């Protein structure tokens, strides 16, 4: 039960965004600026005392991206809510000392085909080991990125994927799905909804555990059949979200590369961008 | 429940092509507003079939209102959840006056024998415990003096839903007929409110509905002890409940219409469930 709140009335005959699609054929919202009242969403999620887990892999040279990642996350990611950062790394001492706000904590987790399966294997394994006990939602991203604007509770849902910024306006036959029938990730040209990027996905811990476990099993079958998918775990992620439809989809606002694509008018905010 | 779909053939959705240009299709709290053109029913049907879902439909037909049953059931057989398992529940004082109707495969009807204001909320709540929790997955609760004219399907199913009143979908919150006296449990001040929902069409999961109808009943009880009656009875208490507990779906006026009073505007691409004249 929410309390008395003061906010503008939503008008039935005034569309929120006229230049984009805001809901999927399976009735999952597509998150664009102007589709959500953040204050109503903040209060709904505060009233459940929501904790958000955020995972990143920072191994080898990739430890150098952490300072800017964590500093910008403190400015922009789930501000006002409880956050638990999880850092998979081989270099404990290289993790930068970062001042974290109230309700925010960090755990370090000290850990070619092994490399390719690592991400899906390690998220799924740690779901049983730690995540189911410690957080309500899991958010998995790349570390070579920086927050520049709001990324909050509007993304939270049982299961989500994010549109690849290079393909959001492309037709299905042009998507770089795995196209060989001998692979478990196979998607023919008369199938497919969107091309989801492997750099940003999430959901409830249970649904993330299911997705990541499933992708790992399919990868192992591929290895057994002597085949390797064209874009590795990203191919398997797309095959998964085809058959198990996400309950939200995030716009390319949430994954951008300004060097490659600039700042078109269709993006009102550039929230989470690649570091060159 | 996240189900696993088979290979399916259908047109690709387009990110840069708006869904409807004329209507709001998603609430400020990211709940879909269900208009025609927002959903692909092929995909949704398979999702819900893979769950083996049973839908319960409640109607109250007490005294004279029993005359409305024949038309309601015949049209429901043609339009309500066709292809899925349905369990009709008829609350009536006259079991024998229930018309003989032929039901399709996976469709059944039980009569709930009850005696002749706070009635509907309490009785729905009570029979959740007695029958509904074991027998169905979803509960859909409607007025009997109605007919089905077009498709009403799994697109409405969600943990909690309300339907926009046909008279108020284009009104400002000040014009909504909420209970306005602070003394009532149903009280809503002029600067509050998202929509005005009609008491003739609501539902959701059995657990969420059991909770809604339970809370509304005890809220009416408190009012009764203060010697007050809400302006629109159970509908007033329903609106108070849905302002503070946001629905996970909102059904458009397509799902509750009155053509005699309101005609047929352009923004309505279908009339699915309509009042009897
Ligand atoms: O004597 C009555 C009074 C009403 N009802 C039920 O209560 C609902 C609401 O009553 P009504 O339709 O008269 O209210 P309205 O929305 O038309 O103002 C009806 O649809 C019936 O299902 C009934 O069965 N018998
Ligand atoms: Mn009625």
């Amino acid at each position: 039960s929410l309390p008395r709140m003061v906010y503008p009335q939503p008008k039935v005959l005034t569309p929120c965004r006229k230049d984009v699609l805001v809901v999927t054929p399976w009735l999952a919202p597509i998150v664009w600026e102007g589709t959500f009242n953040i204050d109503i969403l903040n209060e709904q999620f505060r009233l459940q005392n929501t904790t958000i887990g955020l995972t990143v892999f920072a191994i080898k040279k990739y430890v150098a991206f952490l300072k800017l990642f964590l500093e910008t996350a403190e400015k922009h990611f789930m501000v006002g809510h409880r956050v638990h950062y999880y850092v998979f790394t081989d270099q404990l001492a290289a993790v930068p000392r970062v001042t974290l706000g109230t309700g925010r904590q960090l755990s370090v987790l000290e850990v070619w085909q092994d490399v390719s399966m690592r991400r899906m294997e390690m998220i799924s394994d740690f779901c049983e080991r730690r995540f189911l006990s410690e957080v309500d939602y899991l958010v998995c991203v790349d570390v070579d990125m920086e927050f520049r604007d709001h990324v909050g509770v509007e993304i939270l849902t049982p299961l989500f994927g994010t549109l690849h910024p290079s393909f959001y306006g492309s037709s299905r036959e042009a998507f770089t799905y795995e196209r060989r029938p001998q692979s478990q990730a196979y998607i023919p040209k008369d199938e497919g909804d969107f091309y989801y990027m492997g750099a940003f996905f999430g959901g409830s811990v249970q649904e993330v555990q299911r997705l990541t476990r499933a992708c790992h099993q399919a990868m192992m079958v591929d290895q057994a059949n002597g085949i390797e998918a064209v874009w590795h775990d990203e191919s398997h992620l797309n095959k998964y979200l085809l058959r198990h439809k996400p309950t939200k989809v995030l716009s390319p606002e949430y994954l951008w590369d300004q060097q490659l694509l600039g700042w078109p008018a269709v993006l009102r905010k550039l929230r989470f961008t690649a570091v060159p």
